[PDB]
């Protein structure tokens, strides 16, 4: 009685919907900014090609072969073997990541509400930066918008794969991309393009002699690809033998990278035209974008379109995050989909609440030494659980599978590409991750 994608394009568009969201605009911007731009970018692009694409194909393959959740897939394919630690850790990463993802997405709804009610058309007296700061440090206001976003997320997951997840509006992601392209072109004309483009594309290798940069690059590569937690195993598990995995993996990574690159071309020349520091941290785009819209005559209209379209993208990504614990709990405890979605969704919302508060009244609390609550949850989930899970997933196919199976189940043959793929999983990817972990600690 397991669900399957009803439509032929269902799978690839769902995988794409999962990947493209806040990580491409909000996260990519502030992480690229605080790590120095171009050298970080190049390391990130390297990781996408050589680690991301293979491990994406790996998740797809595992999931389609087992037709089960992130944990169940490992149990089914290799019962009594330790590999399932990856999926157990992924379920946990799912709780953690969605708990703060819903907070940032709630910031998005707040901004959308303000544009719609005419509030952010001109600069507030305290300025766009002052407006943002006052919002997020408010103890309760961000929580209301967060709860609102999670309700929407819970509802789609409760509805089902076919009736909910698959039924996204197909025009919204391509509209977001076009708007991003148009906005990138516009910020190129604002006066900071020479400096913003040099920050973004002209490497300074001095930054690379910090091992923190490599780990930030790999974390962002996993995060943006919806990777390492079994989210793509899960989506893959709803897929029939009528699907071509390698093409999907490449398309997902290519398109996700296009979005991030254009987002960067929008943001950094804008950062530089405004005189701001690119190291501004998580609120970077919430401070920059409204400034950019304000300089356009029809800018309030652009603002409405942007926050709507990014909101829809954050929504499809959030749904894929919630789908991981939901799928697992449905199987493991015979919970109904609606019951799992509501229960886990509320729990994850509440878990999210101290991360929201860390931007204000809890700003001085640490968990991991020196890191506030938000930064700690993100570090653990994105920089520890995701790359480790990815490593185990890579080793699993690479060393725990017969090669003929690995290739057949992934729609590859023992050609140059199949060989390249297998080499990635056995050695390149898991060793690069190992070396990043060892060096960064
Ligand atoms: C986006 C899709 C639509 C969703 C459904 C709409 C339902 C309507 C709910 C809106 C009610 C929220 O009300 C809220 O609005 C104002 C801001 O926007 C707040 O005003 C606030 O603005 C600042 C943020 O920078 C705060 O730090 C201030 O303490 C406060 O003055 C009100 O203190 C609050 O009560
Ligand atoms: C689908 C693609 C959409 C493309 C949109 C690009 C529009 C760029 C607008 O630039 C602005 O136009 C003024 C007049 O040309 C200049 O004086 C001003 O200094 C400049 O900032
Ligand atoms: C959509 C546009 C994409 C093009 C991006 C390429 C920009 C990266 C290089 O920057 C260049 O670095 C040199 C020294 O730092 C400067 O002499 C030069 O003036 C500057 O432009
Ligand atoms: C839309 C895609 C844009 C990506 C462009 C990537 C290449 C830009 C980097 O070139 C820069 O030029 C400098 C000038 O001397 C040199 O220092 C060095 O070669 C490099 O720092
Ligand atoms: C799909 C559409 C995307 C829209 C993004 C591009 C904005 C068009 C620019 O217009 C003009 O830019 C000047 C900038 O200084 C202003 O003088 C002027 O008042 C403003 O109207
Ligand atoms: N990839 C999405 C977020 C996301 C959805 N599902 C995931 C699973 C794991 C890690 C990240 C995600 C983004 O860039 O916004
Ligand atoms: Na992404
Ligand atoms: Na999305």
């Amino acid at each position: 009685g397991r669900e399957q994608w009803a439509s032929r394009l269902g799978f690839i568009l769902a995988a794409m919907g999962s990947a493209v969201g806040l990580g491409n605009i909000w996260r990519f911007s502030y992480v690229t900014g605080e790590n120095g731009g171009a050298a970080f970018l190049l390391v990130y692009l390297g990781f996408i090609a050589l680690i991301g694409i293979p491990i994406v194909l790996a998740e797809f393959t595992i999931g389609r072969r087992a037709q089960s959740d992130a944990v169940g897939s490992f149990e089914k394919l290799a019962p009594g073997k330790p590999w399932k630690v990856a999926g157990l850790m992924g379920v946990a990463a799912g709780f953690l990541i969605l708990s703060f993802y819903g907070v940032i997405a709630g910031w998005i709804l707040f901004y959308l509400f303000n544009y719609i009610t005419g509030q952010l058309w001109s600069a507030p007296a305290e300025g766009f930066g002052g407006f943002f700061e006052g919002f997020i440090a408010n103890p309760t206001l961000p929580l209301f918008w967060q709860a609102l976003f999670m309700i929407a997320t819970i509802w789609i997951v409760a509805i089902g794969v076919k009736k909910g997840i698959e039924r996204s509006n197909k025009i919204l992601m391509p509209l977001l991309g076009v708007l991003l392209i148009a906005l990138a072109i516009y910020s190129l004309t604002l006066g900071g393009a020479k400096e913003g483009l040099a920050f973004l594309f002209s490497p300074d290798w001095s930054a690379l002699k910090d091992p923190g940069v490599y780990l930030a690059a790999i974390s962002q590569a996993f995060f943006t690809l919806s990777l390492g937690m079994g989210a793509l195993i899960t989506y893959g598990s709803y897929v029939s033998k009528d699907s071509r995995l390698p093409g999907a993996a490449v398309s997902v990574a290519g398109l996700d990278t296009a979005f991030a690159i254009i987002a960067g071309i929008m943001i950094f020349p804008a950062v530089f035209a405004l005189g701001l520091s690119p190291s501004g941290g998580p609120g970077l785009v919430f401070v920059v974008l409204p400034d950019i819209f304000d300089s356009i005559r029809l800018g309030p209209i652009v603002g409405i379109a942007f926050f709507i379209l990014l909101g829809a993208a954050a929504l499809s990504s959030a749904v894929s995050l919630l789908e991981v614990p939901v799928a697992y709990f449905m199987r493991k405890f015979d919970w109904s989909r609606k019951q799992a979605a509501i229960t886990l969704g509320v729990i994850i919302t509440l878990l999210g609440i101290p991360s929201s508060l860390s931007f204000g009244v809890l700003g001085e609390v640490t968990i991991i030494p020196g890191l506030n609550i938000f930064d700690s949850v993100d570090f653990i989930a994105s920089s520890v659980f995701l790359p480790l899970g990815g490593m185990i997933i890579a080793l699993f196919i690479g060393w725990g599978w017969k090669t003929s199976d690995a290739l057949a189940e992934s729609d590859l043959t023992d050609s140059v590409w199949g060989k390249l793929w297998i080499l990635s999983l056995r050695f390149i990817a898991p060793i690069a991750i190992l070396i990043v972990f060892l060096s960064a600690f």
